[PDB]
């Protein structure tokens, strides 16, 4: 019968072989001291971005913020992560986690953070976390003592310039995190789309294990879409008394994405993104509902089970 694919799971209808990886893309040139979009739940709010059409004078409740203990950023060189860790240490005496949100195969070649890139950044689309992590290990390791082309992308998201090098060292994301004094947790979530129910179940089960003074540093590709998603989830889960509006505004105003509805004006070039943007907005609301309606336990029912019997609507 139906649905073939429910709201929250639109990406399952896309075809993986149409998006296979073809180049090692540079994640950061390492010039700056910190990764891009670095931000912390202890930071002061800034004015919202114009594109979102929000009242710059609305001040969301800061209730829960000082105890939230989360941060986000884009990808980083190992030195940049050490800089991150030193900054987070000033704010907490607890275990600091790098929470790595990327489904794609990624790591470090001669210390250079790289990702195996396919169109739309969907090189591991459809792979289980097991399958995605296996590809990663095989592919990083195959690079050692071999010549690779690593480049940034430019016009039409194709390789432009870059360098070619014969790799003398390979490191995993866990290795780079460990070296900076951070614990590591991986969630293999596809870039650009709402995380699968399994992605979220896995985060929730991990969240439940954490010591209360754990600090979560989320990172993804550009440290905007996916990082804000999980920051928002953590914020709601840990602070269920604050309104949906206040969570969305405050997470946006410390420098993340705004996950509420806004005048979405994409190009014809990125017309494919429109339904995924709209899916994310609906699902953020659904997860708010999950938090609100399952707060009476316990959270006896996991997200994926609750969601299956409480579908969001288009």
């Amino acid at each position: 019968q139906t649905v073939t694919e429910p709201v929250g799971s639109y990406a399952r209808a896309e075809r993986p072989q149409d998006f296979e990886g073809f180049v090692w893309r540079l994640l950061n040139d390492g010039k700056e001291a910190l990764p891009r979009n670095f931000r912390t739940s202890a930071d002061a709010l800034r004015a919202p971005e114009k594109k979102f059409h929000l009242d710059a004078a609305y001040v969301p409740s800061r209730e829960g913020m000082d105890a939230l203990h989360i941060s986000g950023s884009s990808a980083f060189t190992p030195a940049q992560l050490k800089n991150v860790a030193a900054k987070l240490r000033e704010k907490t005496a607890g275990p600091i986690y790098d929470v790595d949100l990327s489904q794609n195969s990624h790591g470090y070649l001669d210390g250079i953070p790289v990702e195996w890139y396919g169109e739309r950044n969907w090189a591991n689309l459809g792979k289980s976390q097991h399958e995605a992590l296996a590809d990663e290990r095989h592919r990083l390791h195959a690079a050692l003592h071999k010549t690779v082309y690593i480049a940034p992308l430019g016009k039409h998201k194709l390789p432009e310039g870059g360098e070619v090098r014969r790799v003398q060292k390979v490191q995993t994301n866990q290795e780079v995190a460990e070296a900076a004094g951070m614990r590591y947790f991986r969630i293999a979530a596809t870039d650009g789309v709402w995380p699968t129910p399994e992605n979220i179940d896995r985060f929730l089960a991990f969240y439940r294990t954490l010591p209360q003074d754990a600090w979560l540093h989320f990172h993804s590709h550009s440290g905007v879409g996916a990082t804000t998603a999980f920051m928002v989830m953590t914020d709601m889960l840990k602070n269920p008394s604050v309104s949906l509006k206040d969570i969305l505004y405050r997470q946006h105003e410390i420098g993340g994405f705004y996950y509420g509805e806004f005048p979405i004006k994409t190009k014809d070039k990125d017309s494919w993104k429109t339904k995924y943007y709209r899916e994310k907005i609906v699902m953020i609301e659904q997860f708010y509902r999950y938090v609100q309606e399952n707060r009476a336990d316990g959270y006896q029912t996991p997200w994926s089970v609750w969601l299956k019997s409480h579908p969001a609507k288009a």
